[PDB]
């Protein structure tokens, strides 16, 4: 009916209006997040300066990122005993804007890579293929480093992308912000 | 070692510093959310003015909130055929700051309540007990209105609070913001 139709025009009007504000919101929200990503930036670098100061990772406080990781519930699960002698070489873990997780390694017997990146587009993931040296491929079993695969009855294709994504977020949001607190065992 | 200890002091220092910024963040984040809750406010009222203009809900566009709800995947599940003749009496759904969901009803044959609220503390939920009139208690089976319970092998005590909380969020965040779009069947 036309009277109902007149109501509905008004309701569409108020809903567009709504969308205008939700727009300004998300915009003001992007702004706030970027503002603070750049405020964190410097602190992460200071931490990195301090630790990395060499052919062992984080020489000024050996095994840093390892214990940090070990002391996280979600991440500890994926980290096997045989991964540990590689992770001790980890210099820094960084995150850039979805996002690209970067793992910086000191020179090691295991691979030539100085950086293992993992990109999550937010859809598909892009991780750099590891440069395993001869007889040094620990994947030969389960390993934290199976993390560095690219992806896009199908339950196997969710679960892998479900648990691998859950790890990425932890690292992105728990480990990177509060690294030393995990290391201390105080979270 | 003392040299490692000096590193660790620095790392605690930079982590406090971090916490200072995450503080300012969340504060600037509260601000932004409140700013916009108050910007939405007026639009929700206009929508409510328009619809509610009576002994049937939303008289200027009958069955509004019902179709809005029906057209939501998550919520439609909990809404049974026998609930519908009550929901047609729903005038408005509002949300105040965790949060308190409010369902405003036109006078109906089913209960005396003009408002059924549900509070989620964010822990425990507090919903108002319905004032079922004699021989009008549709709970006597499953009903959307089982939603109006208070809560705090234990898998039953999560699942109930898990699915009931999922509904609340939808209503809070999907239905309330985009009500007319669900109604239209365009989301």
């Amino acid at each position: 009916t036309e009277e109902q139709k007149e109501t509905l025009k008004k309701l569409k009007l108020y809903q567009k209006e709504y969308y205008d504000y939700e727009s300004k919101f998300e915009y003001e929200l992007f702004l706030l997040r970027q503002k603070y990503h750049d405020l964190y930036g410097p602190i992460y670098d200071k931490r990195r300066e301090a630790l990395v100061g060499a052919k062992i990772g984080t020489p000024n406080l050996p095994e840093f990122w390892l214990r940090a990781l070990r002391n996280n519930n979600t991440v500890s699960h994926v980290i096997e005993d045989h991964d540990e002698e590689i992770l001790v070489y980890l210099n820094d873990i960084r995150c850039d804007y979805g996002f690209i997780l970067s793992f910086y390694f000191a020179t090691n017997p295991f691979f030539s890579n100085s950086v293992l990146t993992k990109t999550y587009h937010m859809l598909h993931t892009e991780a750099t293929v590891i440069d395993w040296y001869d007889n040094k491929n620990i994947l030969k079993r389960d390993s934290f480093f199976h993390f560095f695969t690219s992806h896009k009855e199908v339950a196997q294709l969710e679960m892998i992308i479900e648990g691998d994504y859950e790890v990425a977020l932890t690292i992105k949001e728990r480990i990177i912000p509060y690294a030393v607190d995990y290391y201390l065992g105080i979270i």
